């Protein structure tokens, strides 16, 4: 009845889960997969219960029947009376970041540049940017737009993986999990920070969180916000402070999904779980904090205040919103109902 099997993607997420498992008294157990799609398959088979996913994957998991349970909620200023769990989710800003020193580089001069994406099939890292690009370009050849990139998930032998590093030994090149040096939000930003790429498609919180001595990580402590700029769709360039007036789209928050016949139990165990290891949980700072991993966004983004109820018991198409759902469909015509498994 009351035991949840979380699905960890890769070795770094597995050790944070095992610690979560340790401290839960087996109330939460861990399964491990090499990629997100594999974690979705384990959840379908019934061998795993849930995992926190980006909107890009929610579309996939949704076509295969999985349903959104709880969502991630970060620090907010509007809706200050409401409790984090009952408080609506605001979504997040997908942006195109570049180096200030890289003058002349604008949304219209991206052709043949070098790119950094969080990973294939994700919202801000792939779906939004490329969807805009296919559209504007009137072509599906998105694999020939940038000279080279690091889009975790693409074929290792392709130019879309050309800029990925792999792990400490150089193995697992381009794999879509934390083992890839430039995987995910942080990885992609680093990919720009180290000047490996000309532009990185992440979200706005990513810039703030890793600049101005906010990260302390070898490659980030000396990074200053003013050395970065945002590419707007009007061909303009703006400071990272003008995010609301220069973003590619507003992405729906990452959320925990599960098979519909388990959602009620996955939802209950988690709410309780976060009462213990959440932001102001009984044992978070002292023993274990679910929403902390040191700027590595393991299992959940570090900026999460809490996981929140949904309200309107949404289906995946509703949670993601018709806006974004069409975006993905139009782009997928390039690579129409079914679910890839
Ligand atoms: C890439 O280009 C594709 C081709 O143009 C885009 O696909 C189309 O996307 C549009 C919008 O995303 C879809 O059209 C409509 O959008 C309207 C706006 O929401 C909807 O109607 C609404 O308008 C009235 C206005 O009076 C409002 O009052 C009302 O409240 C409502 O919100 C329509 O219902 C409809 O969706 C269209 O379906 C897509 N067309 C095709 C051929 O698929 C695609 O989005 C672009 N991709 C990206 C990422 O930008
Ligand atoms: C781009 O990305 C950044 C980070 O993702 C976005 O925002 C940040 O703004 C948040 C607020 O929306 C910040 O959290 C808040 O944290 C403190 C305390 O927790 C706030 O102090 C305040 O406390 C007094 C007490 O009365 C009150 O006035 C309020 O309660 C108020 O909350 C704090 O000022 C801040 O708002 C966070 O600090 C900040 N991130 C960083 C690293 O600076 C940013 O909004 C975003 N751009 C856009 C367009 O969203
Ligand atoms: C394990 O999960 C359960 C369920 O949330 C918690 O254990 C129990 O404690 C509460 C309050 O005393 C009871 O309502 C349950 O029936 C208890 N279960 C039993 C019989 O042991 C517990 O908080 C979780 N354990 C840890 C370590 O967090
Ligand atoms: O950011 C916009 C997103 O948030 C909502 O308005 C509310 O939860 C969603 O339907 C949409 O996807
Ligand atoms: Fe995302
Ligand atoms: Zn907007
Ligand atoms: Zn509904």
């Amino acid at each position: 009845y009351t035991r949840v099997v979380w699905c960890a993607v890769g070795p770094e997420e597995q050790k944070k889960c095992q610690q979560w498992s340790q401290q839960s008294g087996q109330n939460v157990t861990c399964a491990t997969a090499s990629t997100t799609d594999d974690c979705i398959v384990l959840v379908l088979k019934g061998e795993a219960d849930a995992l926190n996913l980006d909107g890009g994957y929610i579309y996939t998991a949704g076509k295969c029947g999985l349903v959104p349970v709880l969502a991630e909620n970060r620090k907010s200023s509007k809706h200050s009376s409401l409790d984090c769990v009952l408080r609506p989710t605001e979504g997040y800003l997908a942006v195109a970041v570049v180096k200030k020193a890289n003058e002349g580089l604008t949304w219209n001069s991206l052709k043949d540049k070098k790119s950094c994406h969080t990973a294939v099939d994700r919202t801000a890292g792939w779906n939004i940017p490329m969807g805009l690009i296919v559209n504007q370009t009137g072509s599906c050849a998105f694999d020939e737009f940038f000279s080279q990139s690091c889009a975790p998930g693409a074929d290792p032998k392709s130019r879309l993986c050309a800029l990925c590093a792999g792990d400490d030994q150089g193995l697992d090149k381009c794999v879509p999990n934390s083992k890839e040096k430039y995987y995910g939000y942080t990885g992609a930003f680093r990919c720009l920070a180290e000047d490996v790429g000309d532009v990185a498609f992440v979200k706005n919180d990513t810039v703030w969180e890793n600049t101005n001595g906010e990260s302390t990580a070898d490659w980030a402590k000396n990074l200053k916000r003013e050395d970065f700029r945002l590419l707007c769709l009007d061909g303009t360039r703006k400071p990272v402070t003008e995010a609301q007036s220069c973003h590619l789209a507003v992405a729906p928050n990452h959320a925990v999904v599960s098979r519909s016949d388990r959602a009620a139990h996955v939802e209950q165990v988690l709410l309780h779980q976060q009462a213990l290891f959440g932001k102001n949980g009984k044992n978070c700072p002292d023993k274990f904090c679910l929403f902390k991993s040191e700027t590595k966004n393991l299992l959940f983004n570090d900026n999460t205040e809490c996981l929140a109820k949904l309200g309107g018991r949404p289906t995946y198409e509703e949670y993601l919103g018709t806006e974004y759902v069409t975006a993905i469909a139009n782009l997928k015509k390039c690579s129409l109902e079914a679910c890839a498994f």
